[PDB]
């Protein structure tokens, strides 16, 4: 399986830019960047709001977990690779601990509401307004022949006040390459994609457009995550207990996939779930024709099925945001 777009974006440029492992670190000034206060935490780093004390500017600092020179490369390069495009996170500086060697990462500074808090007070209008604006990310990093594989609310920075976006953590981003087999065990559960779940190595930008669309799908029904799988054959049995088992079949024999028989027994037989099934009182307003269609054409087995960023930015139903343009 290739990629529908932008499959020859790593191929035509100078192997300077794909090329992460041939990066040489420029090592910049640990005491530039006081720590103020810890804003977050995950498996490979702790994070905390800081401040430049040349320029008394905030900043965001990313103190990373002990990692390997090859992935913290990938995450150095991808990110100056992306340095400037919408909505991207920009990072500021890369320095060190001198005694231990603990890299951190510099970033630009946003003023985060957890969307646990936010996306409740999010109307119909501001949700369309900010898929808009990821959309702009993905499109972007997707045009440069990265995939982000890491696509969730948790990674998407949102200052309401400012409306402003920011995507967030390339610690799991990779360059596609056409035909490269790819290791499935990238993004967070909820929000992988069917083939990661059924060892279908050689996927691409598509795989975001799902993540994208289980973020969606919680939003518009207030059901976050929509699909809350324990584990990852349980993610599956989540997935075909929606979109049904028969979409699911034509999807494995396409690509000549064989299940486990351990997961084929537990994924069953399931019909599709019409998606106006999940509208109810607490969510009413925020489902339409539109917004119903948009995660319809995201959340398909197939990923060379789905909408790219593109085709998706241009969909009706942000049509209100392009017009505000
Ligand atoms: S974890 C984590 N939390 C976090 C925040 Br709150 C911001 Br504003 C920013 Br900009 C970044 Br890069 C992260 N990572």
């Amino acid at each position: 399986s290739k990629a529908r777009v932008y499959a020859d974006v790593n191929v035509l440029r100078p192997k300077e830019y794909w090329d992460y492992e041939a990066l040489t670190v420029q090592w910049g000034e640990q005491d530039d960047y006081e720590v103020v206060r810890k804003v977050g935490r995950g498996k490979y780093s702790e994070v905390f709001e800081g401040i430049n004390v040349n320029n008394n500017e905030k900043c965001i600092i990313k103190i990373l977990k002990p990692v390997k020179k090859k992935k913290i490369k990938r995450e150095i390069k991808i990110l100056q690779n992306l340095c400037g495009g919408p909505n991207i996170v920009k990072l500021l500086d890369i320095v060190r601990d001198q005694h231990s060697k603990t890299p951190s990462l510099i970033f630009e500074y946003v003023n985060n509401t957890d969307f646990k808090v936010l996306y409740p007070t999010l109307t119909d209008y501001d949700i369309r307004y900010y898929i808009y604006e990821l959309l702009k990310a993905l499109d972007y990093c997707h045009s440069q022949g990265i995939m982000h594989r890491d696509v969730k609310p948790h990674n998407v920075m949102i200052d309401h006040e400012l409306r402003k976006l920011r995507l967030i953590d390339w610690g799991l981003a990779e360059f596609y390459h056409p035909g490269k087999e790819y290791n499935v065990r990238v993004a967070s559960r909820y929000f992988k994609g069917p083939e990661l779940l059924v060892d279908l190595q050689d996927y691409d930008y598509s795989l975001d457009m799902w993540s994208l669309g289980c973020m969606f799908a919680g939003m518009i029904f207030r059901k976050e995550p929509f699909f809350y799988g324990h584990d990852n054959h349980d993610q599956l049995v989540k997935i075909a207990k929606v979109l049904g088992t028969d979409g699911l079949n034509v999807y494995l024999n396409k690509y000549r996939i064989e299940l486990d028989p351990q997961l084929e027994a537990l994924v069953g037989r399931h019909s599709r779930k019409p998606w106006l099934k999940f509208m109810n009182a607490d969510n009413q307003h925020l489902v339409s024709p539109e917004a119903i269609d948009f995660l319809d054409k995201l959340l398909r087995y197939d990923h060379q099925e789905r909408l790219t960023a593109l085709e998706a930015m241009t969909h009706p139903y942000f049509q209100q945001v392009r017009a505000a343009e």
